[PDB]
This record gives C-alpha cells, sequence and structure tokens, in this order.
C-alpha cells in the first residue's frame, strides 16, 4: 500500500455534510487539519492553490516510477552506459527531503541544524564512526547551496533513487575507479557533483522537452488522483471568499490536468450542472515561477486561451472575468483579489516555493499538504511502541548521567531507533530518525501554519473554525 491508495481511497467517499458526521470524520486523524500557528478562518478572504501534488496528487508508484525510467533513459541517450536501463524505481527507498551531498556522492538525512541522522553512499549506509572521516563533526551546513542540494518535493523521487543507483553502480563496477569526489575511467574523471547535474539536467528535460507529460495526461487515470469532493469544497470557499489559482505550470498542461480533476457528470455536488474548472476560480495564474512569484515575479502576461501562447505584451487592464494570467507576483494577487497577506491561505506542497518563502516574504497565511502523511500517520500510531520506549530510555539515560550501563543504552537506544526507522523505508520517516526531528519536519512546524494529509480535509470543518494551536511557552516560563 503507498500513501496515495489512502487518498484515493478517500476521495471514492462522496460528502457526507451532515454537521455530527463532519466532526466524527475530522477527528479520525487522516482526515484532520493540524495546526502549528493558530488561524480563524473567518478572517481568510482568499483561498489560493497550487496545482501539482495540491490539487493534482499522482499515483503513487506509477508517476515516480514513470519519471524515474524516462529520466535513465534520457541519461542513456546521453551516453549514461546501457547498464542503467536495468534499473527499476523502488518506493521503499527514497524518503522526501533528503540532502545529496555532490562532494562526496551522499545521501544525508539531517536535521533542522545540519545534524546527520543517516548517511547513505549508494545503498550502503555508513554508520556513526565512519562518517567522521568525510564529517568530522558530523555536520553540514545546509546554507552551502553549491555543495549540497535539497530533494524537497515528491517530484524528486526519482532522482533521490536514481543518485543512489548511479553511486551503487559506479562504484561496483570494475570498470570505474572510486575516489573521494567520484569516478575515473581511464582520462575521463566524473565527479558526483557533474554525475548530480546530469541527473537534474535529465529530470527538467523530461518534464519540459520530453515525453513525461504527454504520457501522463493521455492516461491521467493511471496516473492522477481525482476525487469528486473537490468541487464542493472549491464552490463552498467560493462562497465565503475569493478562490485563486497559481501554478508553476503552463496554461496548456495546467486545462488538461485541471480539467481531468473536475471531470465528473455532475458541479458541485451529484445532481449539479457540470462546470468548467475556470469557474470555480475569481483569479488563474499560470507560469507563476513561485518562489520568485513572492518577490520581484515576472512581468504580468496574459494567456490567449484559444492557442495557449501568451499574448505580446505586459498585460495592464483590471480583472476581468476569463482572463487568465501568466508570471507577475504576489502582489498581483493583493492588488487584483483587494487582500493583504493575512487575508490569504495558500495551499501547497512545496515547504520551499510554496510555503516558507511567501510566510517569510509576504506574511500569507500558509497551508502545507502532505501526501505521504497518511502512511506516516498509519506508521506511527501502528509502532508507539518503539517511541514511547525511546522517550523513557534518554530519561533514564540522564538521571545514569547524573548519579557499562550507559554505554549499553547509548547501544539500546541506537537498536530502538532503527528499528522504528525502517518501518518506513530505508531512509525512515519523513518526520523523524527515532527521536530526533528531521529538518523537514522542523520547518513544517514552522512555516506551515496548518497541514494536512490533503487540502480536501478543509471540507470537513465550518468556515467559522478556529483553528487553535497550544501557546508555547520557553523553559524559564514553565
Ligand atoms: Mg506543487
Amino acid at each position: 500500500t503507498s500513501w496515495s491508495d489512502r487518498l484515493q481511497n478517500a476521495a471514492d467517499m462522496p460528502a457526507n455534510m451532515d454537521k455530527h458526521a463532519l466532526k466524527k470524520y475530522r477527528r479520525e486523524a487522516y482526515h484532520r487539519v493540524f495546526v502549528n500557528r493558530s488561524l480563524a478562518m473567518e478572517k481568510i478572504k482568499c483561498f489560493g492553490f497550487d496545482m501539482d501534488y495540491t490539487l493534482a496528487v499522482y499515483k503513487s508508484p506509477e508517476y515516480e516510477s514513470l519519471g524515474f525510467e524516462l529520466t535513465v533513459e534520457r541519461l542513456v541517450s546521453i551516453g549514461y552506459p546501457q547498464e542503467l536501463l536495468s534499473f527499476a524505481y523502488d518506493s521503499t527507498f527514497p524518503t522526501r527531503g533528503l540532502v545529496f551531498d555532490t562532494l562526496y556522492g551522499n545521501l544525508l538525512k539531517v536535521d533542522a541544524y545540519g545534524n546527520l541522522l543517516v548517511c547513505a553512499h549508494g545503498f550502503n549506509f555508513i554508520r556513526g564512526p565512519e562518517t567522521r572521516e568525510q564529517y568530522p563533526n558530523k555536520f553540514i551546513q545546509r546554507d552551502d547551496t553549491e555543495r549540497f542540494y535539497i530533494l524537497n518535493t515528491l517530484f524528486n523521487l526519482p532522482e533521490t533513487y536514481l543518485l543512489a543507483c548511479l553511486v551503487d553502480f559506479f562504484t561496483n563496477c570494475p570498470r570505474y575507479t572510486s575516489c573521494e569526489t567520484g569516478f575515473k575511467d581511464g582520462d575521463l574523471f566524473m565527479s558526483y557533483r557533474s554525475m548530480f547535474q546530469d541527473v537534474r539536467d535529465a529530470v527538467d528535460w523530461v518534464h519540459y522537452k520530453g515525453s513525461l507529460k504527454e504520457k501522463t495526461v493521455e492516461n491521467l487515470e493511471k496516473y492522477v488522483v481525482k476525487d469528486g469532493k473537490l468541487p464542493l469544497l472549491l464552490s463552498r470557499m467560493k462562497e465565503v471568499g475569493k478562490v485563486f489559482l497559481a501554478t508553476n505550470s503552463d496554461y496548456k498542461y495546467t486545462d488538461k490536468i485541471m480539467t481531468y480533476l473536475f471531470d465528473f457528470p455532475h458541479g458541485p455536488k451529484p445532481g449539479s450542472s457540470h462546470r468548467p474548472w475556470q469557474s470555480y476560480f475569481d483569479l488563474i495564474l499560470v507560469d507563476a515561477r513561485k518562489p520568485l512569484f513572492f518577490g520581484e515575479g515576472t512581468v504580468l502576461r496574459q494567456v490567449d486561451t484559444k492557442t495557449g501562447k501568451l499574448k505580446i505584451g505586459t498585460y495592464t487592464g483590471p480583472l476581468q472575468h476569463g482572463i487568465v494570467y501568466s508570471g507577475g507576483s504576489s502582489d498581483t494577487i493583493c492588488d487584483l483579489l483587494g487582500a493583504k497577506g493575512k487575508d490569504i491561505l495558500y495551499i501547497g506542497d512545496h515547504i520551499f516555493g510554496d510555503i516558507l518563502k511567501s510566510k517569510k516574504r509576504q506574511g500569507w497565511r500558509t497551508f502545507l499538504v502532505i501526501p505521504e502523511l497518511a502512511q506516516e500517520l498509519h506508521v506511527w500510531t501502528d509502532k508507539s511502541s518503539l517511541f514511547e520506549e525511546l522517550q523513557s530510555l534518554d530519561i533514564f539515560l540522564a538521571e545514569l548521567y547524573k548519579h557499562p550501563d550507559i554505554s549499553s543504552i547509548q547501544r539500546r537506544i541506537k537498536k530502538v531507533t532503527h528499528d522504528m526507522d525502517m518501518c518506513y523505508g530505508m531512509m525512515g520517516s519523513l518526520f523523524r530518525s527515532g527521536s530526533r526531528q528531521t529538518l523537514f519536519a522542523s520547518q513544517v512546524m514552522r512555516y506551515a501554519d496548518l497541514y494536512a494529509a490533503s487540502f480536501i480535509n478543509l471540507l470537513y470543518y465550518p468556515f467559522s473554525y478556529l483553528f487553535r494551536a497550544a501557546h508555547v511557552l520557553m523553559p524559564h516560563e514553565s
């Protein structure tokens, strides 16, 4: 079972809008909206959406597998060895949010401070003291964006696995000789960083010049989750506020995916006339180029929807029914919809490009969609046992220190941590390794005001609702 399977099964279920059923439904964890900072939904005037992996959740592992095989084939066609074609995507290896160290070829799972939680060279997990050879302080400066690349979105799941496949392949192929920073084959030296760059470029190419979009659009049922409750939520949002779309995808792909997402024999609810997807939005903006969108942006353009090409020139006119925008900036949204940042709930899946930047740069309210959360929640409850253990041991270890045994328990902690981590996958949970929270976890807590397995979970809350977080206290305040 994949995380998308739980999403698809919830998506099959029609909306019972009886108010008692909604409170019952919302209190199950899979359907709940989780709260880091308090948000009074009554003060929200604009609900804004990203598309890919927010409204349009690609099915797993089919979509990653397609992206993987198309990327491998691109690498082979530019000259990588034919043995790459025998690679097959394996969904149990990659966890999202890993850091690839382009200097030493390692995949790293780090905490908010750059401390190493897991280090994997190819498929060989480097433990404790062996990592100190390359990481003397067991720590990396993630600010060093020239050396480290954070694989932050679900689109990066294929290359996460692919990078490990390649490091493993070149390490164990006898034509190549291993060095600290790459592989030599006679007079050709392939550094990990140039290998990383080829992988990044092939992923980009597959998405923007190869066949990924075509193959997706010609079998949408295979690749994209569909949910009849989407038009209902959006029309309800439209009753109390304005609704807008702001996506990095271009108009043609956006049109094809959104038409699929609303392709039901009805509109908001069964029985209602079907309406075009564009009628659910007061503002539609494509080619957003987030996160730049939340700073200077680019020039505001108008899409020719008959052709899907941009009209020549900068659009200077008013908000007008039927118009589709391209580029612009977050200020375009604020001016045209007459909103301030704290009037806006922006909903998306990119912790950096959608959530961190809109929060920090513009003061928008934020809702982070985490598709994996459905499966993470399944594992976290089912295996609460080892976590409570882990909490007990650290507490007991402290009392030992102030009073063998300590060395025995440090090893017992390490064994439990590993046992807990292996139940999510080889790279462990999205949110932690044992008792240590991941960088991704800390960034969710810091910048996502709300978060959920799906944006659809908002349907189960009235729009007067005050999402309440606990007041935070410093250690001395208790
Ligand atoms: Mg997205």
